[PDB]
């Protein structure tokens, strides 16, 4: 029949590698999953179902079940929006909103904005990998232990709140150019903060964090390499775009977004392209010389967007163009989005103007709120 997946999640601690994603892709492509005789004997298939958002798995001898039958489309949110704890609110208070913009783009490209600031700890998309990452730790790593990572600002905040709710201590490392909220808010939340005014980037800090890890023995959760980041976005962000698009009546032709770790947009593109491989992924390339907070250029070794069978198209965006999009979204929708969000809107507008996109509905993932970036806002005004 069906069994509750929550009983089988130790496969998250034992499955390794990307091969399980073949099952994920096929179940999503076909719209259904085959019965697992002994579910414990097919740990890859079980992880595949978890990662696409199933809450139930098919077991025993018997027939295949559809995505809907596996819970992929179940409603989690209580309609009255009352929650017994902050973590329960994070988990069941989903999806994040998907809102049609009044901003007009060329060639029949209709914009919808997915507002990831609607996450309770960091007011950003980074809550999701923080929760998934800390959760995966929490029965191999003893309480009281120190966990740490490098961050542009958002993950550090998320990691600080979530580490403490799970009984861990945290430390976050930031580059000198990070926003003030990233430097300060983790201390509010009880974490240690190290700012390296030398470091020109978040990734530039990773050798130092690794070395301190070896010396001091804290757990480096490494969001740039930890697959729980990608997994969080498969079951959360990406599934939601899929479910929201079907249930909302959208003619989904593409998603648009930005890349730091590449975690959220790799998941969105991977998930959606499993269901329909023509769905586009338009991704921001910050123009050379420019810094758009939280994000960076593909070249390098970002993990998932390169290693996974993902189709995408890049558009160059300058910081000035990104902030101009912030301005225009604000004046069109009354919504105040962050620079990376503006950059994504602009990348979609550019591809739309070139004639490269089928008319239809396009989802832009807006990683956070522009309230956090006042000095960039001021510059953009003049
Ligand atoms: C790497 C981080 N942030 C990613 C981020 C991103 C990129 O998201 P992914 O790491 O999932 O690629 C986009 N926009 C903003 C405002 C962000 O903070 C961090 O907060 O450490």
């Amino acid at each position: 029949a069906l069994a509750d997946i929550s009983g089988y999640l130790d496969v998250l601690d034992s499955v390794r590698g990307f091969s399980y994603l073949e099952n994920a892709r096929e179940v999503l492509r076909s719209g259904e999953a085959r019965c697992l005789g002994n579910p414990r004997s097919e740990p890859e298939y079980v992880k595949a179902l978890y990662v696409i958002g199933a809450s139930r798995i098919p077991v025993g001898d018997g027939c295949s079940h559809t995505l809907e039958e596996l819970g992929v489309f179940d409603i989690s949110v209580p309609g009255e929006m009352v929650f017994p704890s902050p973590l329960d609110f994070f988990e069941r208070g989903k999806p994040t909103p998907l809102v049609r913009s009044r901003l007009q783009l060329p060639n029949g490209v209709r914009v919808w904005l997915k507002l990831e600031w609607y996450n309770p700890f960091s007011l950003s998309v980074k809550d999701r990998p923080a929760v998934e990452i800390i959760s995966r730790l929490s029965r191999r790593v003893e309480k009281g232990s120190l966990v740490a990572d490098a961050t542009s600002s958002n993950f550090g905040v998320a990691l600080s709140a979530v580490a403490r709710l799970y009984g861990y201590r945290a430390r976050v490392y930031l580059p000198g150019a990070a926003e003030e909220f990233g430097k300060l808010l983790p201390r509010l939340l009880g974490a240690q903060v190290i700012v390296d005014p030398e470091a020109p980037s978040t990734v530039h800090l990773l050798p130092r964090v690794m070395k301190d890890s070896k010396n001091e023995g804290f757990v480096h959760v490494n969001q740039f390499y930890n697959d729980a980041n990608f997994e969080a976005h498969m079951r959360g962000t990406a599934r939601e775009i899929f479910v929201q698009s079907r249930r909302g009546g959208l003619a989904l032709r593409g998603v648009a977004g930005s890349l730091g770790t590449s975690g959220h947009m790799s998941a969105a593109a991977f998930y959606l392209q499993s269901v329909d491989p023509s769905i586009r992924a338009v991704l921001v390339q910050p123009a050379q010389g420019d810094s758009i907070p939280g994000i960076r250029r593909v070249e390098t070794g970002m993990l998932w967007i390169n290693m996974l069978d993902i189709s995408y198209t890049l558009a160059e965006v300058t910081l000035e163009e990104a902030m101009e999009a912030v301005v225009e979204v604000a004046r069109s929708d009354g919504l105040v989005i962050g620079p990376s969000g503006g950059a994504a809107v602009k990348a979609l507008a550019k591809k739309a103007a070139e004639g490269d996109l089928e008319p239809g509905d396009y989802v832009v993932v807006v990683p956070d709120t522009g309230f956090k970036y006042l000095s960039l806002v001021q510059n953009a005004l003049e």
